[PDB]
């Protein structure tokens, strides 16, 4: 029903430089009706409605919240999708199981969620210890799944969560087709975006992690950008010929 499915993280990504972030907002504001807009962010409901007022953010059709562990439609919160990343899902146990980890230190409790268990990895230890944490939990049987980004954030979902598994499910939803939807991203917590077969673009500025496997998983569906934060989602929009 509309040509484009536009979606996005927002720290580094859509915020971050507020002069790409007003004449990316500039250039859709005049075309508003032709895209589905959709936040998908690492940060909670709250905090990131909290974002929206001090940089301005444009009203978006979905906001993915917690890494697509919370998904709120225009009329409200998803309860399908909670039951859908319920089934099977084992917190208690998983978070027995990391906080085991001497390099692991919880994240303050507001950025977690029945769905969403999340840590601090010391500066000092050794990245390894992901992996490690990674096949301890994975042995569990539990459908979990690790996010390790900007070298410091370590979160834990359910398999069936990711920025790109609720992206798959808002598509279907919309009835959007990977070749009208556009993801973008700047770190590891976006891989799930770029798993998926939508366009996707990585901003210049994009942390270690994501570059890394671009190397590795990068295809023609994936567009590194020269521009930094909002102005990499322009160029990426004019890439792909998106709202032609
Ligand atoms: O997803 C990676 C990180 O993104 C941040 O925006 C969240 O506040 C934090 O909880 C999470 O660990
Ligand atoms: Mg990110």
């Amino acid at each position: 029903m509309r040509q484009l499915l536009l979606i996005s993280d927002l720290d580094n990504t859509w915020v971050g430089d507020q002069q790409a972030l007003e004449h990316l907002q500039e250039y859709l504001g005049d075309r508003r009706g032709n895209f589905y807009l959709a936040y998908a962010t690492g940060r909670s409901y709250h905090s990131a409605r909290e974002l929206q007022k001090q940089v301005g953010l444009m009203e978006p059709d979905y906001w993915l919240t917690a890494v697509g562990s919370e998904i709120y439609h225009p009329e409200g919160l998803d309860q399908h999708w909670a039951d859908y990343l319920s089934e099977h899902w084992q917190r208690d146990i998983l978070q027995a199981i990391a906080d085991g980890f001497e390099a692991l230190k919880p994240q303050s409790p507001l950025e977690q969620n029945p769905w969403k268990i999340s840590y601090h990895l010391d500066p000092q230890a050794c990245p390894t210890v992901i992996d490690q944490l990674t096949e301890m939990l994975k042995e569990t049987g539990i459908p979990v799944q690790v996010i390790f980004s900007s070298g410091k954030d370590v979160d834990l979902l359910p398999q069936r969560s990711n920025k790109g598994n609720a992206t798959q499910y808002l598509q279907q939803h919309l009835a959007m087709e990977p070749s009208q939807t556009l993801v973008c991203g700047d770190s590891g917590n976006d891989i799930g975006l770029f798993e998926t077969s939508a366009r996707g673009v990585i901003v210049r500025n994009a942390q270690p992690e994501l570059l890394h496997w671009y190397d590795q998983w990068g295809d023609s569906r994936h567009y590194r950008a020269q521009s930094s934060h909002a102005g990499a989602i322009l160029e990426a929009i004019a890439h792909f010929d998106f709202l032609s």
